[PDB]
């Protein structure tokens, strides 16, 4: 699962060149989440009798 | 040669299911019998003279 914001900042515009600033933010970083499973069992008889 | 009995025990007239109590039979059977085998002899000798 990816994330979002992500914060570019603002340049004043003096300056040229290129000369451009960018916030610096994680080009790639991403969240795993994991599942994990329950078993629910029961067990029943029957005497030979009944 | 086998042996006898070899009883088998009745239910308590409650432990009917598993639960499990019942007795059981004769465990070492089967005993030998060996016959031996026993030997004699006799001799007797006369001579001429008699």
């Amino acid at each position: 699962v990816e994330p979002d914001a992500g914060k570019a900042t603002w340049v004043a515009a003096s300056t040229y060149g290129t000369d451009t600033t960018t916030g610096e933010e994680v080009k790639g970083a991403l969240k795993e989440i994991h599942f994990s499973t329950y078993k629910l069992a029961a067990k029943s008889f029957i005497t030979d009798e009944t």
